[PDB]
């Protein structure tokens, strides 16, 4: 994707960073800012396998400090917002280790 704020897509599923809307193809998706940025996160390094410790890192920053498990609750929160289109089979986990965000399922 040859531009910055352009619109990522991956299985149907796109994100706008520009104006934060996700969809579905067509149907738009409801989601918290923590959710969306996690989403963005997962898009832009696909397939490879995160732990709760580099999310945290990607996702929150430092300036914040939190515990591992609000990952786990941030994901949930993520795959639930993502069910309308079944999106939410994207988000795996990867047991014990951490989560991936896959095209494969």
């Amino acid at each position: 994707p040859m531009a910055v704020e352009e619109v990522i897509e991956m299985q149907g599923l796109s994100l706008d960073p520009t104006s934060h809307r996700v969809m579905a193809g067509e149907e738009p998706l409801e989601m918290g800012p923590t959710e969306f940025k996690l989403l963005h996160f997962f898009m832009t390094h696909p397939e490879r396998v995160y732990s709760r410790e580099q999310l945290l890192n990607h996702v929150w920053g430092t300036n914040v400090y939190v515990e591992d498990r609000t990952v786990d609750v941030h994901i949930r929160r993520l795959r639930k917002a993502l069910e309308p289109g079944g999106h939410d089979r994207m988000v795996q986990t990867v047991r014990g280790t951490g989560y991936r965000f896959s095209t494969r399922f």
